[PDB]
């Protein structure tokens, strides 16, 4: 409703998961055009992003640790696989809505700030599809932020959540395929989310 | 590149799968605004829809039969769960880009025409992620049209495709959950795609 530049980075990282893990410069250029032209709400609405209050738990420092681990610190802006300029821990939009560009530089304490804004939709999403999971949804937050809202809502992994927590823990492992192929980073990532799923 | 009104219905049914099985009037109103404002290409680009030539096989009449079976014939326009006016076999945009509206009426031969346009992205999608599967991808086409491009590209079901065709056939069954819940229509649907997966 009330537009805020904070939410641009959020819609985009939500879109990034719905687009299978990456954005193309085509998407970003299209969506920035929409945002300039129609307003942030039209952008969020057409993709299905319902901007979010959830007094359930927040991503703890350790949750951010593994999230950080998989994104990979980049202290200078670099052109990603899709062609979008990117910096820090996967950040393409600063909290003030401006774009990462060629030349930008950061520190880890800067980059983790932008990452918290990047991720700030994950707990709201986790809330609507889930029992309070104390504070070991830090593995789930890393999971939904990687895999996306629609993916989580259709998952057999969600079935065993709401209460076989042991099959959920084994479900992390199955999500390692991309494009029919097995991805070492994913099982590596899946492993660390499965393992962190066990306090 | 060259815009065509045919492709509006296609981007939307592709978006419908990426949005977890339904569109809200919010999405449609947003996307029609974008299309009027920025052009069809900006709409397709921001959602990740790469409009498609694939001389591999086409959805046979029987493939359309089960697709028809699950959509459900509606000879008069009706407001869907999401609030979008809908007619025939799940059609919300006619091939000329105009919207289904309150008052519209059809026949089965009309509705199956619009359905073929609705689905005309499925075979291109099937081509890029897949071996020629003779003409028993009529179960896969019904699968991808329901479940969406990103879903198919991350599926363990795709892993066994490219060649354990027997685990694929059993994979259909697992996709029955939505929102953590089991859906009778889905296993019903999954069943008929699993079974049709065996000539």
């Amino acid at each position: 409703s009330v537009d805020n530049a904070e939410q641009i980075a959020q819609a985009y990282s939500w879109l990034r998961a719905m687009s299978g893990g990456k954005l193309t410069q085509e998407q970003v250029t299209a969506g920035d055009s929409i945002i300039a032209m129609n307003g942030l709400k039209t952008f969020a609405q057409v993709i299905g992003y319902k901007m979010s209050v959830t007094g359930f738990r927040d991503i703890s420092e350790n949750g951010y640790k593994l999230i950080k681990s998989f994104e990979g610190f980049e202290p200078k802006a670099y052109q990603d696989t899709g062609g979008v300029w990117t910096i820090g821990y996967g950040t393409i939009k600063y909290p003030n809505g401006t774009r990462v560009k060629k030349g930008d530089m950061c520190t880890m304490a800067e980059a983790e700030e932008w990452l918290k804004n990047d991720c700030a939709w994950v707990d709201a999403c986790l809330d609507k599809y889930l029992q309070p999971t104390q504070n070991q949804f830090d593995a789930l937050a890393s999971f939904v932020y990687n895999v996306g809202e629609t993916a989580f809502s259709k998952s057999t992994m969600l079935k065993s959540l709401n209460g076989n927590f042991a099959g959920a823990a084994n479900q992390f492992d199955k999500w390692v395929y991309d494009n029919g192929k097995l991805i070492k980073g994913l099982v590596n990532r899946r492993a660390a989310e499965k393992k962190l799923f066990l306090s």
